[PDB]
């Protein structure tokens, strides 16, 4: 069982990744931990791919792939894997195809922009203690203050309306062509496909995937 899990950044994709791999005896893969493990190891991808990252340059599509054919054939995924966050682009789909990197199910997890926004925007945080907040879900004792210093919290700029809107477009717009590879390498039967919504409660979004896979 080798799985592809695409979604946005918020859309809690990850949230039925424990639940996939426990249910299939699969590991979670992704380009970041191929790259952390790769220069740890001492391997050569890793000192390739350690002097790109040192070098403040971003990693080209051609190592990556590499790297995700030398994970997979571990004997960690002799029963496939959960690849995330991977591909991002089509030239990146057609490249592990090229490098004969099948998939069997692609699983998009779907979350609308509006939801995303409210769901991240809530996010506090005390700076020098590193405790978490939310207005919502998690509220402090005193509202915007801190339960334990009471000293005052603060927002970061990766969780700003503006910045996460920007965040969500930029990633519709380049996921748009990649979803529709997909879906078209689906009707074509090359692979499977499925959109999921991430809305639900965990116990039936776990209840979708386990029909949709089987």
């Amino acid at each position: 069982m080798r799985i592809i899990l695409l979604g946005a950044p918020g859309a809690g994709k990850g949230t039925q990744a424990q639940f996939i791999m426990e249910k299939y005896g699969i590991p979670q893969i992704s380009t970041g931990d191929m790259l952390r493990a790769a220069v740890k190891s001492g391997s050569e991808l890793g000192k390739q791919a350690k002097d790109i990252m040192d070098a403040g340059k971003l990693v080209t599509d051609e190592l990556v792939i590499a790297l995700v054919k030398e994970r997979i054939a571990q004997e960690d995924c002799r029963n496939g894997f959960l690849l995330d966050g991977f591909p991002r682009t089509i030239p990146q789909a057609d490249a592990m195809k090229e490098a004969g990197i099948n998939v069997d199910y692609v699983l998009e997890f779907d979350v609308p922009d509006e939801l995303i926004v409210d769901r991240i925007v809530g996010r506090r945080v005390h700076a020098p203690s590193g405790r978490v907040y939310h207005v919502k879900f998690n509220p402090p004792k005193v509202e915007g203050k801190d339960d334990v210093t009471g000293e005052e919290l603060t927002t970061r700029k990766d969780d700003q309306e503006e910045t996460v809107r920007k965040r969500l477009v930029e990633w519709h717009q380049m996921t748009a062509p990649l979803i529709g590879y997909y879906s078209k390498e689906a009707e074509a039967g090359n692979t499977k496909y499925a959109k999921v919504d991430g809305t639900k409660p965990v116990a039936e979004v776990r209840a979708d995937l386990e029909k949709i896979l089987g």
